[PDB]
């Protein structure tokens, strides 16, 4: 039976401790020897750079001591942690994240079977070399494309652009897809000796949008700003003016979109080369922030950041 | 044949690039007469009159174009059988909900745009405009509130949103679904929005020169409170939170909006999550902080209702009631 | 607290396997009392009374269980405040539309099932049944026709379908969207089906012992006409075509149904395609062949309406009118 | 510039001849030298075994004479032809199928840009070794998972279980996925010397379903029957009884589902081993018929057919 390490971080799936979660699912003994460690116990709405750095280093350090990792986490920023670990984890043994939309005490609580299926996924050797995974609602989702689509639905987690890697049925996964984008040990991002990440903020676009958010970030000397643009990454004129300034003043600017699916493209309405802006592609704002932080540990050059956004 | 007025505001439906193949284009560069003349079959279904209100990308849409549109429809109601509004896709869902809450004309108001420019191969704008006129000319379209017609579908202004950056099929009513489908110039309506719209709302913009100041802040891991603080320091009437999950806030953002709400800033919890209600009775004690829960209203759509709510009241209980009825 | 009757028919909500982990299970093996007793919180929202009508997998649902359900609801209407019907997922969308067209009780009728057996880890059935009772007990649920409540969502019997073989979230109203969403025991209704249902339909099954014979044939490349010929040779009252695309037929299948329609078999074009109307004024001259276009009705749902239509009339024009109103 | 062969078969994208279709899109000269051949001019509702056999042999024979193939086809059975060619084509040069929901003469006709994007896809060398493709609505879809989801929508074609391979924007594709299931030259199906396929029929399940369709197929001595089951591939009792008989009497039986997404699984309500039935997995009825016909050119053994349904 596989040795599987659960790293617990909190979320609705749990204040409840790592060992209690395991004990609630005695069928885990059927498929793995599971050891639990508490990393934090926080709502993922309070997830932060320090936790991300902790997790990346803990998995990188303990890779050779276990066969697989399950990370119990909140739903709210699961998609941000998953893509951060996707880009920084050098362990090519399965790393699976799981949470729950309903608490332990709720009718038809989703947590137990979710944890079960996450351990099935971490225990499957076919799961190796697919990068960091999210397993929710009997589905195996790659850390780059996966996102929460509904505020309360148990089926919230979907890979809305490129689809899932595999479905789980009766403790077995039929894997039919693997992410082409470079992940884990195929990325140059090395966080082993970092204690902080570049400061990257996100501003929202809408009708009559204020430039004051964008100006507060520039005024604070932020390393990068992601735009949650309208439609194909477009910018209200005030926000465009403040970000045009930012980009030629030592702030990297990424155009993403508030629109829940599809790429922010080059060659549409915005001359990215003229402004020194970067097109996020299918990365939504919060994912674009992840990659922009990491790109900025290697470069400040807008053209080299665009190459990163085309590769990872 | 019914009298239909097109009020043009620009958008990619009125855009052009130098190639029919290349994705490059500039917006709001073609007049309404040009859009009308690219749909020769329009004569078969309506007496079309075009007026050019503005010629902008909807990325530059603003309060003043909203007040101008609402006042014009309300003023001209008795002069026409229906309105079509040519507009950009990017903020269509915002304009549509604004007009849905402020127009008192109960004759069909239909918005329409296009994802491909007028210059491109298989341009979507011509059939979209044909289908928007069909809808505007349909007696059954009346008393449904303000509509968006895109990709053979009639959507209500409240739930309608753009779901994809490039796809001609992008416009969907992601929570409650479309009102009807258009085939061969006919509509089978099976739904009407229950939320109050148009002549059933108390919002009157006929005398208004401006709208209350409402901003949107994004939540994410390690979110800066600096955007929230910038809006509070400029004395904003309202802030909408694009929350994570069921409208949750990073602790820094939480503390700044809690403080803001105690000095009388209106604060609405919405969600960055593309579908589902931001509910009461979740992780946030709204009554305790004087916050308002957006329901199915996404952050940009919650702004619209919060701006109009702040023209009646600054009370968080009464703003909650408004978010439960409109 | 309102009086709610559960009429149990079996389904996976009443299923069990020897493992909480393994996918193996057998259906309709648990009584209603057992389902009631696994939802202790039901006492908080209703006075629940269970009656076991049948105990079957919905894969074995049939005309006689449909007549038994409709007659029982109609008979007992005055004895209760609402009905919940525990049923399998597989044919729920068929039963739901049958009852939507035949029940004259305008008190909430709510159907509910589960994708995981009662024995499985994170079983969906207990919260599903809680949420089906909430809906049945909600005064606002009345006059909406027959409902399906699954995964925190209230769906109308006409548009509701199962979209996934295993997913707890499978039930969706794929053309016109849900009626409301349930959070913390409360419902925000924003839609009601416009098609006529319940006390607005002319269909009366109170005296009926049987339903007219209606079969379904599948279209595909190189489709055999043998299924179609088998139904015609047994003198079927109606055939529904699961067409390709916009309800198109392979030429062999076409020729057999054309022939059948000229001897008085009712023939409805539906589509194997999971969303969208099978329209008139496409590739098939329906008036020429005496065919009927199903609209948004999928083949199994078109059967339901064709069976009930054939109890009033065998005329293709009047069956077309029925498919345009119900 | 790539040499690209268009094989025309009909559909709404066209009675209009192969050369007229090309001439309507003069921008094709920008991206390929395109030669057109008329194979048939039929509505794809009348697609048939003979056409499938023609196409497979024509592409296999002409592989070395061109850089890429585009097949113009009706929407209605596009998903059946695509999966047939996916399994029988030995050319690992791009094979792209395209159609249109609207005719040439319609307002905002989709055909022109659809054909353009199909040639972009056939001309891209990154398209090679992904198996037979469908390009519709700016999307590249694998021939196995792709299906029509709406009767009239231009965006009808989707890979509803595993998602698309790539999006097309400005004549370029960002490919992020490839089908894992074995296709083209990785399959043993060889149709080069076949003039007919095994007779496989499809029967529909619903409440009070007649056994008469299933009995007519058995009575005709059909080689196989696919069940479009209810839910997870289940069978109305009458249909189950007639198919239990078929399976032990020289008819292969495949359990598929009328439900538009998800696998028909083993280990649910049906003892497949006891009945000698095969579970289709994510193959819908009409796709299951494709693979069942081809499996039956190699074997009649239910256990060997199940292995085929687990591999292709
Ligand atoms: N269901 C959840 O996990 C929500 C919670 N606020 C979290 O993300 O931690
Ligand atoms: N397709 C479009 O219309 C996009 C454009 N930027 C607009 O919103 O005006
Ligand atoms: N989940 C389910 O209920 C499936 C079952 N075969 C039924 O329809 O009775
Ligand atoms: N749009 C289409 O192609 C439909 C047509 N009946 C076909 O498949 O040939």
């Amino acid at each position: 039976l596989p040795n599987i390490t659960i790293l617990a971080t909190g979320g609705t799936i749990a204040k409840v401790g790592v060992e209690n979660l395991v004990n609630a699912v005695p069928q885990l003994k059927d498929i793995a020897n599971v050891k639990g460690e508490q990393v934090v116990n926080i709502g993922s709405q309070d997830m932060n750079d320090n936790v991300w750095l902790t997790l990346a280093k803990k998995i990188n350090t303990d890779c050779d001591k276990t066969d697989g990792f399950v990370i119990t986490h909140g739903v709210d920023t699961m998609e941000e942690t998953a893509y951060f670990l996707d880009l920084t984890v050098k362990c090519d043994k399965p790393v699976v994240m799981v949470g729950a939309m309903r608490p332990s005490t709720s009718m038809s609580a989703d947590g137990p079977f979710n944890l079960y299926n996450a351990v099935v996924t971490a225990a499957d050797k076919a799961s190796a070399n697919r990068g960091v995974l999210v397993v929710m609602n009997d589905t195996v989702l790659d850390g780059r494309d996966v996102t929460t689509t509904n505020t309360t639905d148990v089926a919230t987690f979907k890979s809305v652009n490129y689809g899932p890697l595999g479905y789980i049925h009766n403790g077995k996964i039929d894997y039919q897809r693997t992410p082409a984008r470079k992940h884990t040990s195929d990325t140059p991002f090395d966080v082993s000796k970092l204690n902080e990440l570049p400061k990257v903020g996100i501003v929202y676009n809408y009708a009559n949008a204020s430039d004051l958010p964008a100006k507060a970030l520039v005024d604070a000397g932020y390393d990068g700003i992601v735009s949650a643009g309208v439609g194909n990454g477009n910018l209200y004129k005030s926000v465009f003016d403040t970000l045009a300034t930012a980009a030629k003043t030592g702030t990297a600017v990424v155009r993403s979109s508030r629109v829940p699916t599809g790429a922010t493209t080059q060659d549409a309405e915005v001359d990215d080369a003229k402004y020194g802006f970067v097109a996020s592609g299918t990365l939504n704002p919060q994912k674009a922030r992840v990659l922009l932080q990491l790109a900025l540990t290697q470069t400040k050059d807008p053209q080299q950041i665009q190459q990163i956004f085309n590769q990872y």
